[PDB]
This record gives structure tokens, sequence and C-alpha cells, in this order.
């Protein structure tokens, strides 16, 4: 937390939004360094929520706990009575949290095997269709579009084929499983021996599950619409603070972060929404000061409202 927290710079009697509170790293730290603040502590795993709730008994004048998405932030801000134009800083680290990688059944992680599951929003949606749901279903095309766009992945093509053929012998529904197939795309002389193939960066199917985790959480558009309501709701003055993990969301944040306007769904055809893929963070007056760019597999990228 700490080149997150020294970016923010906290002091007495400021206000911060932490929208992405995960195992409460970045809120803790601030707290170590300035007690005397208010934190609305957001997230929209209820795991994660349950958290921010259990500090929020220790710091009770302090901490204000919240379950939501990105999306869902302004309304919930709203009814709080929060105003715009208040924070002194906001918070955005993107990166999953332990929780959602360290435990197996949640299926977001290569390690261990569980259902394919990937949804950060945990039991909250049991409608919300899985990463199980969206590869048992999606046709050749379509998991192919997803894989190449979202996890910018080369092999889009083979991969998407290979799920295809293996979903006919049997339903794919755990992690492990999904992974096998990814391997099982490639001759054994592309891969054989070829130990960073397993390990936790550069896995053969890194990509395939970054690419379904941001289909299933939507997490293009909600960025960008989180991004929104932080500058809505920050101060003048106020810093916003960043963490990206992957190169869409990072050119998300550079974009936004330089006033460069981005698709909205909103200006989309619904032929467009319904057949497409989102182009948000591909390759195809002043509102900020932009103070920091760091790398800590990791991009920090912090800015002042002006």
């Amino acid at each position: 937390v700490d080149e997150v927290v020294h970016c923010l710079s906290p002091q007495k009697g400021q206000i911060f939004l932490d929208m992405t509170f995960g195992s409460g790293g970045h809120t803790k730290a601030i707290l170590q360094k300035e007690s005397d603040i208010v934190l609305y502590a957001l997230d929209r795993d209820p795991t994660a929520y349950a958290l921010a709730e259990h500090l929020s008994e220790l710091y009770p004048k302090q901490i204000r706990a919240m379950l939501g998405q990105f999306s869902q932030a302004e309304a919930l801000l709203m009814k709080a009575g929060v105003q715009p134009g208040t924070f002194d800083g906001v918070l955005m680290d993107l990166g999953c949290s332990s929780m959602q990688l360290d435990t197996p059944e949640r299926g977001f992680s290569l390690r261990k095997d569980g259902p394919l599951d990937m949804r950060m929003d945990g039991g909250r949606y049991p409608d919300m269709p899985t990463a199980a749901d969206v590869v048992n279903a999606l046709d050749q095309q379509a998991l192919a579009s997803i894989l190449r766009t979202y996890g910018e992945e080369k092999h889009a093509k083979k991969i998407a084929s290979a799920i295809v053929q293996a979903r006919s012998i049997y339903p794919i529904t755990r992690t492990q499983q999904l992974a096998s197939i990814v391997a099982g795309a490639f001759p054994p002389s592309a891969i054989y021996t070829r130990k960073d193939l397993l390990q936790r960066s550069t896995h053969i199917a890194t990509k395939t599950f970054q690419a379904l985790r941001i289909f299933v959480n939507n997490e293009l558009n909600e960025l960008y619409t989180g991004l929104k309501t932080a500058q809505k709701f920050l101060r003048p003055g106020g810093r916003l603070v960043a963490l990206s993990f992957h190169s869409l969301e990072d050119r998300i944040v550079k974009r936004f972060l330089l006033g460069i306007s981005m698709t909205e769904r909103f200006n989309l055809s619904v032929r467009q929404q319904v057949m497409k893929t989102s182009q948000l963070g591909s390759d195809h007056p002043l509102m900020w000061e932009l103070i920091h760019k760091k790398v800590l597999s990791a991009k920090l990228r912090a800015a002042i409202k002006l």
C-alpha cells in the first residue's frame, strides 16, 4: 500500500474513497498514517465488503463500508449523502484480491482446481453468468473474439476451436479442466519442456483466463464508469490513484487521465452492443495534473484534479 498511499498523501481532516477495498491493505495503511479521516470503503465482492464492515467496527468514526460495483458507486454515494466535489482522494487498485485468487472455489486462479466461476460478485447475483456458462454456450467465433480482444491472445482461434470440441465430449466446469483444454490446442513441439508455460504469470492459459474474467465481470465498462465517478466526487486539488495490472485497463486509465473520450455504450447501436466486443482500451481544457507513473507487474498512475 506504501507507494499507493504515498501518492495519496493522506492529511488530517481529509475524506477518501477506496473503490477497491479488497483485503483492506490500502485503507489500513491510510489509517496508519492518519487516523483523523473519513473513508468510504467500497468493493463489489461480498467477501471484501465483509472485511470492510469488520474494519468499521474497530474504526467506527472513520470507516463506511459499502457493497457495490463501480457502476453502482454514484448511487450509493448519493444515498449516503455524499456530494460531488467532496473527496480529497480516490483509490482504484484494479488487481484481484488475495481472497479471490487464493480461494480455489471462486475459480480465479490457475493454481488449484475449482469451479469455473470467476464472478467477483460471488453469490450476490446468482443469475450472473459464470465463466463456465460462457465457455459452454458461446460459439467459436464469439469465443475467439473474447480471447483476442480481452486476453490479447494471439492463439484465440485455435484455443476457441479446442474449447468447442472439448465441450462436446463433456461440459467444461472446472479451472484445471479448462487449462488442460487450452494447453491441448498446442502441438507438443510448441510447448515441450517450456517451464515458463507453467509459471504463475506466462502460464499457457493466463490470457484465456484473463479474457474470461474481463468478460464475465464487465471490467472495461465498469472501469470507465468508475473513473468518471471518481472524477465527479473528487474535490479540486484531490488525488486519483489507479493501479492497473493489464494493458487494456491501463490504456483506459491513461486515456481517461488525458481527457481522451472513449466509447459510451449508449452511443453504440443495439447491433454493435450485441454482436461486437468492446473496443475500450484498444489501439484503433486540462482537467488533471499527472504527478506519478511507476511500475511496481502493475502500473501506478496518480493525478491531481484541477
